[PDB]
């Protein structure tokens, strides 16, 4: 539940600032350890994030160039998304813990740029996008909140888990 912009940007920001600070102490060189029971490396912990947030911000450039949008992506179907993820980890994973970082932040800025630009209809009110229609009657916002608060707080929960129980 959100009634403004302020709000929705200052809860995006306050659960990725914390989900991004837990990378601060978590050295490159195990970057891609597979601890047990932790389903993400921390190297596929960012390129889930950097895959679903570029895929938002890519649903909305295609819609307003005017082209369709396959949803989730072209090739891909709800129905597998564990093999978008492999899509995502493939496409993310050749870049340092520092490099997905930036990416992340860079791309989470986008969203804050997205967010200010969009009536307040089109943000909140269901009938504006094609690719919001994707599951019925959920306005923009709510494929925010999905991609960007939900993920930031849950994943946040898994690499603090990942820091508990690697390996010295
Ligand atoms: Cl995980
Ligand atoms: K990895």
């Amino acid at each position: 539940e959100y009634t403004s912009k302020k709000e929705l940007k200052e809860e995006i920001e306050k659960k990725y600032e914390k989900y991004d600070a837990e990378f601060e102490t978590i050295s490159e060189s195990q970057k891609d350890e597979k601890v047990e029971t932790v389903d993400r490396t921390p190297s596929e912990n960012l390129s889930y994030q950097l895959g679903w947030v570029n895929l938002l911000l890519e649903w909305e450039a295609k819609e307003i160039a005017g082209y369709n949008v396959e949803t989730p992506a072209p090739g891909y179907k709800w129905n597998n998304l564990g093999g978008l993820y492999q899509s995502f980890y493939k496409k993310y994973g050749i870049y340092s813990i520092k490099e997905q970082r930036a990416k992340l932040r860079e791309a989470v800025n986008e969203v804050y740029k997205w967010i200010s630009t969009l009536s307040d209809d089109e943000l909140f009110q269901a009938g504006n996008r094609k690719w919001a229609t994707t599951k019925a009657m959920w306005p923009v916002y709510k494929w925010i909140h999905i991609n960007t608060v939900a993920p930031f707080t849950n994943f946040r929960g898994k690499i603090r888990k990942w820091k508990r129980l690697v390996p010295e």
